[PDB]
């Protein structure tokens, strides 16, 4: 079976989540309990699923999966007993209804994304509430909304920021690797500009000079405009760096950091992205304005031609142009896997708040993936616990 | 379209490849003569057989593509008056059909890809000896295989090496082999490299750049080789060092990169870790010995799309990626737009080389003339708008003296 | 004159207070006051004393000077009527004695080093808090003590942090650019073992395995190690990492990170160097307790002889082992004149506490900076303000 | 003692040259030979004679040494019996004289310091040409000059290029000639270099080496070039190129790294900024046009140690550091031990193959042979404790094959 195949593969590499299945799946903490989750469903969310499974749990699961491509996946799950509403996710009035399914199980914790179910069970769904005894978010965006929801003196009960986002060559190093992929084009003997010089500028502009770009930044702040300079790039405005520039990178935290007048001096063929949260760096629906023609030319890369007969193109619709390996799935769900049970053991001693993943969680997973890699480290002396 | 659009994408970035054009399209100094290609078919190769074709030059082209793509770039070709076979070319002996379709046309020079074409010419085929002129071989592969034909007595016809290439030394490898190898494993297998032992058969350009790539992405590395000035080079670039036998009892991830046959023995099969995967980067299919692995395993699967299982005797099971084939051109991005352009400039000229000098060379094989790398280095720096300094008629007086 | 050709050296490079003494010098907006300093005398220090004289200041210096070689500079100083007390400095009683003729001079603000005028003028020396306005403090020593004092209910004038020890390859080139200085020995190729993974420790891996080195770390932090294998070192105990390294670097913030049984263990020639704040990380004692022999190797290089019949080397007897240039020391000297001149201004709005310096000033100077590189930089627009 | 310091320091860092004198020390190859250098004199070089003394060889050397410093190391040499000449080297003619001194010795075999040596042996001093066997050469001066003595017919001996090393491309040079040049500039100016204006003038071993230094430092660096091949690299290495006319204009730093004469013209030190700092790192103090500043200058003085200021007829004044003479190898860190032992170790064998084989070699200049670096690479992976794989049969006729 092909979905049971892709579980498989996943399984075999997973090795945290075999260690707490080796360790745990005797006991069955789970047992007698529901933990519905909201996630995109493939192989390795499928492999979390079946863990908890094995922990005792019975999993509900809803799939914002707007392709059929890992029906397979979904199919393989319901056969091992795990309730899987999946299908047909591509419509947003049937993904709430699989929320609405999920819920009409009567969860005990859940697995949220984007704090969906849990909003839904405080507004929509109360009846939910006396069963529900803790939540597990991984998503920014989820904690964001149910911080909100504490905010407003509205959560009813505790909830788990699991708080794992934080992830050689530094930051600019992602960047770069997305920029490459996407358009096959060389950085090496190229004009890089840089559109902002805080960390996220730096390590954008760092990288860039040691592919072996020439690097110039564009800044506003003086201070920053020195740091640039004692690294050895080239500082000069916006308006002058256009001229020459075979890349623009937007890292500024800012909106217009390209005018229209900006963008008519650039050259033929100049490449364009954002390195910052926010369509409104490049501005977009300026380009969408001025431009006589808009193209896909390579998947992820949009070429607007100008007034001027001139082609620019974008990346990404001018989103963060920086999806996981399995091994890292494995580290993020043995976090999560350790959150719930964390939920399980002490939930009646919690208030309903927003809790920061408990540090010794974190330190009991890097612990386990250190024995899984067969690697000892040192442990601190009495003289030296004494001194510290 | 979409061909069109792919090879309009790589247009915009080949500026040599432009300037050539502009320079000889109108004198056609290939008029009348037919180029015969073995390439892996993609937009950057269908723009160096459209550039040859505005030269005047009849192209003929076989694609080893295993993958079974770029059909759309073929179909913009053929609209284009360029003969492309390359459908089907998983299947080896439709890619050696498709050579032996290249021979057909007689051609008055060769591009080849590891020597393919030019082997079949001199063992199969010595008919069309006769009527080729000349031979650009640019891989190391090519060049060993072509030199062994020199050695024994056997080559018929001038070969230029285009891979003594000064500015084979200008880019470094680890983002055009390095990050296609590993954007492909990654695809192929969706496994984290960072915090893995990974185990580099060859120091050469080929694996130095896969090894620096996967030390960029977290690997420990471990490099392999015969020759020790490559080994110390390893050592000098942060690697541990140490024989396949030992290498292979730790390692997470295989990749040879040699031009040799049998980089892995029975023996060191049997000591790979439970879940090692395998993978090569050279031109053929017997780095690997993908015979072996499929005479002494117990039983064999498709794990995945692209990757094999292999169940041995020892009870464990080892991965092996694209049948043990290349594997890192299939995505079409195996080098950047503006290295194929220099690389492919080179070609042209050597191209251009042979049609005016043949008659004037021994048939062995030629470094590529240091005219040619200062010819497509000015081409370069006149693209970038960039003036250098002139020596005087005392600087050159000086430099031919002893003080 | 010698002194006075060292001034003309560094006069020609010190554009910001070059453009401070074109702005100030006709307003001399410091005539009728006097400036004490302690400073470690040399042209760079003399050019600052220049520079303030010139904008109309009497100024009262004390050198912590034990050579004599900056004595020309000295008397270049005095005969542009500076007040300079800095022969014989080398004994303690004298410095001391010669930062009681400064305050002799009763200073309306000082420039002072590790807080050393300032604690005297409030514990032995307080008939000078009457005239003593402000007092500018760049030593991160100073700034510590002057808080100390503020802490205690006991500073009873303004202090200003200049706060500029804030200052391509990361944190680690300057350790590395140490090590290959004092030992001329390659890095390509070696075994490089660092102590620790925090901020420091990760930047001396990273920049020790850019220079071609195999870098192992040791760590007790189980989270720490996993961050060091995932950046491609090896990660095992000290016991071991000891047994093949050709340098040991120290960057954990701890006591006894070498035992007697690791250094025991050193091959013949290691290379042993601290990055961190305190001489207890390698046990330098231990080192003089167990060595057989002791001698200076190199200059800032110490071998030990053990018992075993091998020699290890320990750089700049295991302080951190990574003195300015002229520009640097002329950004640093703009800032700590911007201080002073912000305390004439400002002093009697100010409290008897410690300021960081002034934000508008970093920004003024980074300004002068750009404007004598002839450098221009970008402005926000109406709309980028409304939208931040 | 302190110069027997300096020598113990080097001594446990120079693993090849002492393995050298494990393996021929008692068999003594060079008993009765007479060995003759001209070095840059510190530990590093005195190790080198040091151990061609254990192999038997009479050692004379004159050390260039315009510093007038490591008297203690050439009394710890005499002390072992170990001719050497070095003080008052400054002075051109006392050089030239301690150069005569090394050939009144009639040497049998000439390490030399940019071909030197070799060329008086050739022009003032041809009676000792009867008596040399053979010349080992390291740098890109000296092969010039003595392949300007072969291209007129004019040499007598066999010479061996050790520059031609494939470990050349094995070191990183921006910490040997970089990191020493801008140790030696920062010295001798205490300036800034994070935020400057550096222009390098040529972009081989030694230039580029200076150049991604100072790029570590944050300058921002710009490059000329006669060569378009090099300034090729130079662009994709993230630098400027430009001509010098230009580069002169913006330029804090001018660093010559050619190997030329006259890098400089009247008409760019006219466009210099006033305040702009200029050094060599060239063999020869011709790069910056020495006479050309002393003829031109309105006023000259001494700015500080190893800083001449020069005043303009445009009444700027620019700096030169060293007299115009190589800046980086007075403070003894020229490049790391273990690269020395490495270089030096090439250098003993060249000789103990001119040893062997001079009689069957022509008077002309040689690469280095292929088998030393493969000898010591192969002592150096001994030396670290590192093993490799060997070719099987299989493979070495799979390798002399076309498949
Ligand atoms: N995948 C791709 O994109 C490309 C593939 N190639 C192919 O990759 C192969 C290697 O090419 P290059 O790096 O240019 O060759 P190279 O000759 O520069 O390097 C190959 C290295 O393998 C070493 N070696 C040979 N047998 C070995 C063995 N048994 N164990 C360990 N090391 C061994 C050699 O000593 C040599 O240093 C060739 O087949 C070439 O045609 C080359 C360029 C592009
Ligand atoms: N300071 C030191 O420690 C060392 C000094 N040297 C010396 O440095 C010089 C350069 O040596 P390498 O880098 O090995 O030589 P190289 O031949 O590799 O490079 C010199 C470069 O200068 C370029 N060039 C020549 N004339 C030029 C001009 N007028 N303007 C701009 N570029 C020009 C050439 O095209 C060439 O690329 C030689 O005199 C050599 O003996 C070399 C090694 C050590
Ligand atoms: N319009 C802009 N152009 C360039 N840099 C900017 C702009 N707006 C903000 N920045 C800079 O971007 C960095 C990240 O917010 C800051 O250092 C800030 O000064
Ligand atoms: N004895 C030690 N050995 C190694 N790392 C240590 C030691 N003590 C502290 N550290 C680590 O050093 C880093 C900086 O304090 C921290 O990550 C801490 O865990
Ligand atoms: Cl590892
Ligand atoms: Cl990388
Ligand atoms: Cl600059
Ligand atoms: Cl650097």
């Amino acid at each position: 079976n092909t979905g049971e195949m892709k579980i498989n593969w996943v399984s075999r590499y997973m090795p945290l989540l075999n260690k707490i299945a080796e360790e745990y799946s005797r006991e069955k903490p789970l047992s007698g309990f529901t933990v519905g989750m909201s996630i995109h469903l493939e192989a390795k969310t499928a492999y979390l699923a079946i863990t908890l499974s094995k922990l005792g749990a019975k999993v509900v699961i809803t799939g914002s999966n707007p392709l059929s491509t890992q029906d397979d996946v979904a199919e393989a799950l319901r056969s091992k007993g795990i309730t899987v509403y999946a299908r047909r996710t591509h419509d947003e009035s049937i993904y709430r209804e699989n929320l609405m399914k999920v819920l009409d199980e009567r969860p005990d914790f859940i697995i949220d994304d984007g704090g969906d179910l849990t909003v839904i069970s405080h507004t929509e769904r109360e009846e939910v509430l006396e069963n529900l005894k803790g939540v597990s978010e991984e998503t920014t965006t989820g904690v964001r909304r149910l911080k909100a929801l504490e905010e407003t003196g509205k959560l009813r009960v505790p909830v788990i920021a699991v708080n794992d986002s934080k992830m050689r060559y530094g930051t600019g190093q992602s960047t770069w690797d997305a920029i490459m992929r996407n358009t096959n084009l060389l950085v090496a003997g190229k004009n890089v500009v840089v559109a902002g010089y805080g960390w996220c500028g730096r390590g954008i502009a760092l990288r860039a000079a040691g592919l072996g770009a020439r690097v110039i930044v564009t800044e506003v702040d003086p201070v920053k405009a020195v740091e640039a300079i004692m690294d050895g790039f080239t500082v000069m405005p916006m308006k002058e760096a256009v001229k020459i520039a075979d890349f623009v990178i937007t890292a500024s935290g800012n909106t217009d950091v390209l005018s229209k007048e900006d963008i008519l001096s650039l050259k033929d063929g100049a490449v364009l992205a954002n390195a910052g949260h926010f369509n409104v760096e490049i501005p977009v629906r300026v380009l969408e304005e001025i431009a006589v023609e808009k193209f896909e030319a390579r998947p992820n890369v949009t070429g607007y031609t100008l007034e001027n007969g001139k082609t620019v193109f974008l990346l990404a619709e001018g989103r963060l142009v920086n999806g996981h390996p399995v091994e890292i799935m494995d580290l993020s769900f043995a976090l999560q896997i350790f959150a719930v049970l964390y939920l399980l053991e002490n939930h009646r001693k919690m208030s309903p708040k927003v809790y920061m993943l408990p540090d010794e969680i974190d330190e009991r997973v890097a612990r386990m993936k250190l024995d899984s890699l067969g690697v000892k480290i040192d442990e601190l002396t009495e003289k030296q616990r004494r001194y510290l």
